[PDB]
């Protein structure tokens, strides 16, 4: 099942020799902080694909085990919304890892969009703040001030660019269908 | 059962190489944001067919662990409704991602019409972020903005026809039923 | 029993395959909206037959987590009520999809029948909702835009007539009877 | 035991069978709506035994998950009483089907009398309409406006008269106390 | 035990036999009702002998799930109270069935008295109600016109006059005690 | 244990033999009911005494699920207490009767001898009207109109007298002790 | 363990008709109630070591399921105090039996003294009530008119003499620590 | 372990026999109640020690599962206080006995001195009072007032001066600790 | 595991015995009370220590079921504090004790400090109090005033010096190292 | 699984050894305290790889148990917020220990960022303080004044600059995919 | 697992000749305390170190039950602040001691740190009390007057040096990682 399995000597090698490396400066990206200066970090969507190329698919669960709206203040027509999440994630074997994220909308003139706005980055960072405790290689780098400074003297390297040639343009998979019909 | 198969290596290959793929330009549509510039998305029915054709119409479930009503307010005659909600999705082999989802309704005169477009568009934004969490073949990769803009410089093609004569034209179903007969 | 039957590789690729197929023009019926135009839908019973035709009498399930009367309102001598209703159906082998329904009154003058309407029709909406995740067979096409042109253009075919010259006029069934009798 | 059992294949392609079979006009009746026309609906009786002949005294079973009165109110001396029942259904190998019934009342000066129709009428529509979802047999063809147009195209054939010559006149069952004794 | 005892093929098939007859006329009473014409319904203990003689003294139960005094009021020195209650009736192999009744008392001068009678008829009320959805020989039959206005074509017998010369007139029970003691 | 032994072929005959003879002259004692007329019953020690002789002291058990005390008012200086109870009465094989019991005191002038009539009143009643459920020989005579007009046309027998001389006179008892060694 | 032992024939038949026993003129004191007349009843202790010796010292057990305070008044200075308790006995086969027991104090000056005379003479009066349910040995012959006017027709026999002349003197048991260290 | 050691038969018949021997004069002692006369009873440590003698260390548990202040009021400077115990004791094959206990502080110008008086004493009480329950050879014999009689006619003996010469001493205990050892 | 294991018959023979020997006047200590005169105790890491050595560091457990603090008052600038636990001691196999502490503050001027001494005092005393119920060798006999007495009239001893030559001046403890590995 | 494996003798002698050493001034970081001085301590992503690389990725796990926010309170228009939380680490054979830590903010004028920080402060700071109890290797040594003289008397070290030539820049890894796909 | 690992004859007999020593002066330190005089403690990381060299990394655990903010009081513009913990330490057998701990703050301006310094410090001294229960190598002789004073009559010796010439350094463990890879 799941939470029942446990990693073979080879998986368990492989997975924590890749977990000690760091991110490349690919991974990283910049914001501009109110008060504040250069604050780097890692997009939700990078550390989603990081999961499910270090444990796979069926590797890792998260959940949310309670969201709660800290605030939502109304001053000089414009809402300051604060709202809390707590995300944990856990391993096939049952390891887990639990945090807390936070979400703030400083701006807009309409409740409801700052509420969404706030929740949603709370249940983001919350994820991304407990994929860090599994290792290097999920974000536990970028609070590193050694790492920050010596990607901050590496050559700004442009964007990638994504090639759309043999994106999926049908729903059928074949080979998914063939191996669950055979798997029956 | 459900929640303790577990998936073979062949079925398990697949859906891994399945899911890296990014989806192209049939899947994306776009809005006009409040105030914005194009918003890019996929349709509900879209992703949940991409489920239904990656893990089977027995492989994932899906639940709605709780929904709260943020906001109901009523301003120079229209309703202005925020809503929330907890959509958790499952494996066959026990994993699981959870996110949130917001509804929001702006500018109707009816209180009922609001509160249903909230209630819904709730939990369809929800099923649609915690699909995200497993690849980016179930929607990851709307969010990469090097994809996003690698899409707007194809060609805008044209929509298209469907063809309605193999359509399910009566309820009996031969195959099935002989399947599952010989099931007892 | 119901919850613990796995399927069999004949019956999960038959259903696979029946649940692709899109409705034909007789599941599908229109309504005129309060300000908006033609909305398409299927009607309840024709949902419930189609998935007593794919996973039998016997295959699924379905059950009301909760239904939360949202508002009652009595303007100028007229009942306004709108309710909402979780709907979560379940297949033989642990499969669950559930989703949120709503139902509205608007002109009625009696408060008990207004209420009547609301929760009726929200348990039927969430039963069809939820429905619709098991693929297009039961309802899923009704949200494809592209499908619904395509059935515009095709004629406008006669209300069939039923046949009730073999329908049921004595309660018992000697086949059933015969049958239980040996399962004894 | 009930809950566990499972059905056998004659059993289960009898009852599918018989389950599609539409009702003939002997077990529809009519009502005058307030306000309205002709209303076709079958008594509550009839679905009862017809749910005894089809699955058997032990083949199903059914509950009231929750009952709440929605209002009692009092204008010009009478009452008017609308109450709630969720009642869900049950068969011998666990499939459930659970639905919602309201009871109104709007007519006597006497409160003990409209809660007493109310909640029993509730309880009523409520097994009825759960027990729709299994199939046409039960009372699924009495929302199809096809058949209940062909309906009205059939003589008027008078109630037919029950023969008391052969009823239970004495409460001892000579061979079910037999078969019970022998059945310890 | 009870609830994990499986009906034989013969008893199965004798109960099912016995539940399909009606009763005849010695069963049924009347009475006035308020305002309405005559009433015909079975007394309490008719129908709990005619279980007890169905399905035998350990072969079916009931429990009261939950009673709810709707209202107890005084006008005019008189006392108006109506009292709810759940009733559930299981067979020994799981077979439920539950239903509501409700207890009526309107012109008396004591409270308690009004109270008793009411949390009594209920309770009554409730099994009766519970033990129609059996089969017609625990009375579902009270509620075809077509059985009632049969009754009425039938001549009116004089109540029986019981017999007790061999009522039971001394505790100890021989063939009780002999069988008790060599079940040890 | 208990709840989990079943009946032998033996016993279960036995018994349900026994419980369809109705009672005889030697129960029955007589009340004159405020504003009625004689109201007959069996007393509470005789159904105990009975149902101890028919199940056997380790064959049945009681409970108390609920009591709550209705009413206790002040007129005029005198104490009106109403007070209601649910007991459940339950074979050695897990059959179970569950009903209510009420108890009144109307005249006394001290409150707690009223509460208390009323409580111990309560649970008797209880007890007696649950142990009805099991057959005629536990008291579901009492309430059949033709066995208690059948009744008065019997002799007015002379109370009987006790026999003092086999009384049990000290508490060690030889059988039970030596047998009760031997069961270790 | 307890609760799971059965009883063997043997000390079953021993019970059985040990219970039956009526009490002798040893066992029954006398009280004068306050407004009422000479009441018959058992002392505590007297029924302890009856069970003590019916069942063993491991063979019942008893508990307090409730204890609520029904009131405690003050009337020109007295403490009036009425005090509820529910007291469960249980043997090692698990038949059980559930009264109520109710303690009064309208006398003394002194809250404490008033609330604890109640409180322990609840428990006591619950536990002596639910014994009588097991049988005439342990206290249901109180009830019996017919044995309390056959009592009163007996001598009045002297207070016995207690002897002392082996009673208890130290605490060590040789003979039952031999048997303990046996067990081990 | 602990609650499912089933006595054999030697213990249990050692047992028995041990529980129905009454008290000597050497475990009694008096007071002077207030307002009332000589009241005799038997010290808390007393008891304890006859149960550890009689059960064995490891043969008795006991528990308190409730204890309410039943008031603490002030009057002319001086507190009152009275407080409820519930105590349970179970033995080692299951069997128990709950008993209430009240204290009672009537005295002492400081409220936590009456406090903890009327705590500690309820809870040793409510302990007597439970062992009680198991024979005479606990504290049933204190209630009886042949015995109290018998044994206010013995000679008023002098207090026993204890020996110390083989007081324990060092807290090393060389056979504990050896058979300890040997356990593993 | 703890809980389920039972003594051997060495162990449970050695228990027994050592904990029927008194205290020595090594374990004595005495106050002045507050009003009153000599009290004697036993302070609480005496009886841990006792406790340890009886029954070893793994045979023996201790909870705070539940701690109240009952008052807290400030009188002329002085707080009196007073605070209750429950204290439940278990033995390893499955045998415990639960009693009542109490902690009194009737001094500081400081708040934080009175509610420490009252909570740690209560927690205390009711270890000890709960370690009394095992045997005289845990302190049951600080309560016989016979054994009070015959240390008063023994020579009072001068408090002996502590060796602190072999004390432990290092963490490693190399026996325990070789033990633990070994066990693995 | 996790929580149910034990450490073989190698892995436990070796964790044994290693969590004894004290760690260098690499992971040693200083703050200046609002009017103290120099506090020793160290980052949270250090103890995070620590736990990482002393048990494994699958060899520890940490949950939030409770986090409440103890105060928010404005004043000359700042924000003062005080947050706590309770941290729970576990390790893989079922060892857990739970600490307590602190967030504290005392400046920023957005409500928003304040409750954030204390939050996040406060879960990193439980975390730290739970994961010290494990030893010396995980922070335990932070708290020793003679090992943080010893620190300060050694010399201070340049920052090590951290190499990213071999940085993770892609999301595949070979070697992890190959082992899970023998994995299943 | 944990819990349920039973000690060897070995390891018992090691921890409990261990536990007997008392600690040397190296592990004492003092205080000087408001009001009163030197008391004597045991700093916090000092308990944990010797509970980790007694019982291994995996021997012990321990958790917060509970945490109560007794008061926050405010002063003269300073913060009084007393708080509550109940800690409740366990060993690998199941045997588990639990004490409580107080936290005082009667100092700082500043509401946060109070309240920190206030639940820091009741946890610490909590789990100190409990791990004081185990014996005298972990804290109990600390309370020992006796002890306390041969302490004072033996030299005060300086405390040691802290070597950090074999501190780690990197944070790969070869020993850890091998014996972890040869454990799977």
């Amino acid at each position: 099942c799941f939470g029942q399995c446990q990693y073979t000597a080879e998986e368990y090698q492989a997975i924590q020799k890749a977990l000690r490396q760091r991110l490349g400066p690919e991974y990283i990206s910049s914001r501009m902080a109110g008060g504040g200066q250069k604050v780097c970090y890692i997009e939700g969507h990078r550390v989603i694909n990081l999961a499910n190329e270090m444990f796979g698919y069926n590797g890792w669960a998260h959940s949310i085990t309670q969201q709660n709206v800290d605030f939502v203040d109304l001053n000089n027509g414009k809402f300051y919304v604060g709202v809390c999440a707590f995300v944990r994630v856990q391993l096939k074997d049952g390891s887990y890892h639990e945090d807390v994220g936070y979400g703030v909308s400083e701006g807009l003139k309409s409740k409801a969009l700052s509420l969404e706005k706030a929740r949603k980055e709370a249940v983001t960072d919350g994820l991304k703040r407990a994929l860090r405790s599994f290792g290097n290689a999920l974000g536990n780098c970028i609070l590193d001030k050694d790492y920050l400074r010596s990607l901050n003297k590496l050559p700004r390297q442009l964007p990638l660019e994504v090639d759309l040639t043999k994106a999926k343009r049908q729903d059928l998979e074949p080979s998914v269908e063939e191996a669950r019909y055979n798997s029956c």
